[PDB]
């Protein structure tokens, strides 16, 4: 009764009693022939389980929980291309439905029904939008004056995300940095002035800042650019980068003012997967109004009624993720909304209000105003001790967790901090088994007679 | 034994005996509170029952069907951030073999084992990072030269697909549109070249036209680009825009060259969800060698072995896509590749024979290159036909189906055509489905005795 | 719509903006109330996700994968309480069946149709059967003879698993240990038989050592324990503890003499949850027939024919694991074992054959007889070095591995080793994963300044 | 288009067309070689069938049914084997919540956080491990006082579970059985004190006994037991065997002293599969302090901060059983438990009462203390009867019910009764349906006009 073909992958054939599994997987080249589907099913999983478990991973902003239905929902969406919106007009009307969700969520005044926004990938995508179209903006101002516009330039504090130094990059737009301070812990308004002149086409503000956890104060930003316009004509205006906080001001914080209530904010973006409770591959960008877009980049088709705006920097993409952003709004609500997000702050405060008891630990803010914070190594305790906080990230390495220690930037770069963030899908009990796993490592840690080699690079 | 909240929505509710079912969906506003799962999951699921079926839509590239496996493992991925690298290293290592196992597919005669290529969501995004590439190349050569470098352009045929509109709408670069004319059915490379002069940043021939189904000849385009290079000292190089043809020719046409065999090829991009046969969400783009990739435009990070590029529009986003691709390319293979192209490409054949023998029809083309094609009206039929193919197209979507008919671009804009485009999952079985309802709606339509109103629109 | 109750626990609720979820898990006492079902699952969960993923557990001989037919027919049977064979019989029958191809695995020459054998928890239970059968064996023939029997005791290596530990403690029974040297590696049969007397109820050799990885020559022991019973009459048996070895022994060396071929081989005892190729919950033992199964701790029920030995420890207990053995038996037969078992060996060699490349290591042992093996630190090397394996554990933690570091038992005592064991659904991908793990993790160590804490206390 | 290999197994076959479907299954010997899952999954899932159903079987005390995210943790939690404990660190710690959890269910005063008990595979393992320690505990005193210690025994009623007669053989422990009589038909606390000595290593007093479902007194077992100690000095103690009524008593009875609130209850066993609404392979044993745990049979590992004891008979197991009792604690809370076990009790409740307005039936009991009763014929009414209580049984397994008929054990032997369990998932229309089939089957059994053979055998 012997199989013959039992190792070369026939209908009886053992994923691992085959030859196949007995081969590396390709790294330079495509394979010749095809296996079984489950030998292939194998090979591409067992790559995945060596790495961090996604509900562990603390340092995203990412969404890694969503309920079963929208999981069902987005499932079943896998193979809906949105840009074929014609075949699927649908969903090009959930799609406005959603913007202008968005837009009234951030006090927007427009007043058509279909407010001027545009889907997104994330903030990346939403938030080079919104800089082009300030780019747009200041390029045609500059040129009706006959001024020059070749060297523009855009001011954001040096906590800015990745995002900011790829626009400047790859539209050769110049960036000007504010630095961080132990007295000024967020963009200051005056600091950001100085650094504009007749080019700059935009500051911006950040909510939700990535490397502390904290807001960019957009009011007073806002009042002081006013002052300064009035001063210069330059007419420089805000772009709000909101990846985090967009969807934690609205609800937790109604009454800060932040977004398209002020006169100087133009447009907003943000990340759905990140606190608006999508899995990933979701942001949003919002205009004021329809004359804050530029013709150069948009159009507007009407789908069974909705004018849905054309703008955006990819084409055909998944469409699951709108799928999962309207149904968020109608299984949750706003009071829905406030009580996860609610949940997360008072998780974010309950960490953050036991680490300060530790001894090692001195929190970077008293304020938790977003679901994360950072922390660094009491100045007097980290002179004496063997170890840093990238030691303490390694033994939390070996519990499956993972909670990044990193230098702050500019003119607090001597500052290694480390930063945990609450998402949905992180409970109380969890934070408790963190905590627990923490304390232990101080010990490990405080029992050490030789310095780690983080600590001797600090000496 | 009356439940006193059924319709307020408790555990006992029924979906659609409740009071929110008699509600319409919101629209402008988020509701101020939530509803039940099933409620919500309901609401937005039935608005999608009232468009195309992703299976019967033929006017879409992008793929509509993945095996169970394919399937299963990217519905277990829905939570993962690709660019959670750090976290996720074994995915980041996956994405490196894949554009290696591409860039091989191209004929990539770099020697890096880490081969110099880039994710992307789709064409879109790897066209504009080609785009801007070869945009930095330009510039620094020009500044080397003491050439100005601020008036840039580009050239294409004008059967573009619209992501060059928005690259140059954009980036603010001038975008030149070769026609299509009655002598060459795709790019004449001699025409392009008189639309080039010193601010010509990349010539962007097209592998799988979109309006047309047909391959712009690289070669002759490359073999002209040399003598005029030598003549002009401009050195412009060659992208090729292979959305579909790029996972069509290396399997159908390997003796084809059309790749990074050429010289001029300095870069190439491909849409991974079309006929790379992954769900929508990937695209792909490769340079010939490092040096192609400007220094300001990328950078390095090593991840357990793996050189991985760090270049992208884009930032959190799903990685579910890579683990599809890397899949496809183990499950298939080169043969399994090859022989579902095969498939697709013999019934797009089978039904370019068929619609060749009805009477109103005849084909823009006698060669079927990619699983696609287009058609038209015979002119004497058309002369005294009633109807257009608009009106076969509407007859066409009262059974389910869409295929589009559109105008040509430029020089052909006479021209209204039908297209048809063979996907994996579309069998045979179904190209005879298809056909039967043309001949029906063939019938239906000659029975007319006055003209439809895009009939008349023609006259 | 506010709804009242959301954060409370209706049907409307999230659970992660529940209160319940800003609540830790009880430790001491059961919670006065219910929650819904989707929060409990979620807190119980939760939980798990901090600890290591079972396919990269390399401490456990415990199997961790099964195809997708066996998980659903095991899964399906959750709710089968075995120890009703009255009520189920056809479990009943094929547990009987189980048995008889297990026990004719091992070549026993009972000629009965039902073969006499026992199903167990694992090797621990089928380990204490024998042993208890072998106590009492030896009791009613020490009674027989005048002879008192008070004062038992048996014979077994150092490396033994901790089971014989239990069986000493739990019964009142003297262990006597033959230890192991460089020099002798696995039970030496002659210092073996220097421990027994008349009150030695048997001898245990090893089939897969948990320590080294080896066997102990069972043909070697039986041909001395022959002689020495032929000295004395004292007639001392043998227990095969085959843990590992039982399932890989028949396949891979057939030829090998171990089993019920030995005159004095009366028992053997087996984990079908280890490389019997079935999750956790099964062990086997088998006597050489009906004579060795003492009365006292046994009867047969006769269900549908079958005569059913009612022996063991525990009594109501999952059924699935016998559905589970008995598909494994189907669905692969000999030959698909011998190809399973051949994959883990070859897999497990090549690691060996890897590690012994590298300058710190050096194997055990250059024989790979299981698909496990340890290796450790070359002596010269470890004096200079100022790490340990315990370090090297570390560091392969936080890519999520578990490879165990240990010291060896007696006489080895000095012997920091690491352990590899390779199973069923552990392919050559993931041990090139793992070696680059440990090459990386080498390096790492290499670069340190000062010494480890474990090589402190090793000066 | 004929397919050469379809009969053989290839990936057209037909489960049911194939020629391995024409063979038996095997019995003695495993095939040579392999199928495929399919036919592998028909031919081990066929053979259950022809059995009784799960949720029909009223005589196992064993769960037959969780709800469905009890169903899918287990399910999820086959591939995790508790004892890798430092693998699996969360679980250990899960595994001690619920010890404590119980123990304090139980009234325990012990003042560690982390309380003294062991998981088990059921009511057999802990009665077993309840056994030995007070075997030790003996031992060691008689030691300290210079009394022998070689003629152990123990006290427990005639209704004992087989365990203890599986106990008191495999220890070589002499067991004294307190008789039934309709007198006493639970324990006699006098008698079982007449009955110990200084040999007496504990009295066994079960909560719901298998064979009638009563609960021995004991509180009048303490105050009795009390007497005796401070007349002896015989320092005799009392361990539970629990293995139903410890998950009943708490909640139903809460008031009720039979638990660790009694001086001399030293030690409870339970079953968590039983009663405790788990899945079969639970249960539970604990202890009155850390002091009534001989450290020969026990020692402490801390994981994570929690000391978890290492004492067990079984060594790798199923670990999902843990995630279903902490579930269910968690899922229900103790207003849960106690509204599923009240459902249980009304049920059997409305049984008792239904089968003793039947002319044949007279109850063992007025009380229905535990989700189970037994009953018997009416003397007279057997007398003149053709017919058994195993007629009854028989006629019921037409119908897919096992309904068990059995005798009493010593002094009522010669009282064949018939036992009724009800688990959760047998509700009162499944109680109605039993109920009316045995109407009907007493109406076919009173038409006889000639005695059953068990009626012969009675005569």
């Amino acid at each position: 009764m012997e199989d013959l073909n039992f190792r070369k992958g026939d209908a009886k054939t053992d994923v691992f009693g085959s030859d196949r599994m007995l081969q590396p997987s390709p790294v330079e080249r495509i394979p010749d022939g095809p296996t079984t589907p489950e030998v292939a099913y194998q090979m591409v999983k067992d790559e995945t389980f060596a790495q961090t478990q996604p509900r562990l991973n603390l340092a995203t902003f990412v969404t890694t929980y969503m309920d079963d239905y929208a999981t069902k929902l987005m499932n079943e969406a896998i193979n809906i291309n949105y840009i074929d919106e014609t075949e699927y007009p649908r969903i090009a009307v959930m799609n406005g439905k959603c913007i202008n969700i968005v837009a009234n969520l951030w006090n927007s005044p427009e007043k058509d029904t279909w407010k001027t926004g545009a889907l997104a990938i994330g903030s990346s995508e939403a938030c080079m939008l919104g800089g082009v179209a300030a780019w747009l903006r200041w390029r045609k101002k500059r040129q009706a004056q006959g001024k020059p516009f070749d060297k523009p330039n855009f001011v954001i504090s040096t906590g800015f995300q990745v995002v900011w130094e790829k626009f400047a990059q790859l539209w050769q737009i110049e960036m000007r940095e504010v630095p961080l301070t132990l007295e000024k812990t967020t963009l200051d308004p005056e600091e950001a002035l100085k650094m504009c002149d007749e080019n700059t086409i935009c500051v911006v503000p950040i909510q939700g800042v990535t490397w502390t956890g904290l807001n960019d104060d957009v009011e007073a930003l806002d009042k002081a650019l006013d002052a300064y316009n009035a001063k210069t004509g330059y007419d420089i205006p805000i772009h709000v980068d909101a990846a985090s906080g967009g969807f934690i001001l609205p609800f937790l914080y109604p009454d800060t003012k932040w977004d398209f209530r002020l006169k100087w904010v133009l447009s907003i973006s943000v990340s759905g997967h990140k606190f608006g409770l999508v899995y990933p591959g979701l942001g949003w960008v919002c205009w004021k109004g329809k004359e804050y877009l530029p013709e150069e980049m948009s159009f507007s088709v009407n789908y069974l009624g909705a004018n849905i705006t054309q703008v955006g920097l990819n084409f055909s993409r998944p469409a699951a993720q709108i799928l999962g952003q309207y149904y968020q709004f109608i299984r949750l609500g706003f009071q829905g909304y406030k009580e996860v997000q609610y949940n997360s702050l008072q998780i974010a405060k309950y960490i953050h209000g036991e680490i300060a008891k530790m001894a090692p630990f001195v929190n970077y803010s008293e304020n938790v105003v977003n679901p994360l914070f950072i922390w660094y190594l009491k100045p007097e305790y980290a002179k004496s001790a063997k170890w840093t906080l990238y030691d303490l990230q390694d033994k939390l390495s070996q519990h499956g967790w993972m909670v990044p220690a990193y230098t702050l930037p500019s003119k607090l770069e001597d500052y290694v901090v480390m930063r945990v963030v609450v998402r949905q899908g992180f409970s109380r009990d969890m934070a408790d088994m963190l905590l627990g796993d923490i304390k232990n490592a101080i010990a490990e840690l405080e029992k050490l007679d030789f310095p780690t080699p983080t600590r001797m690079a600090q000496e």
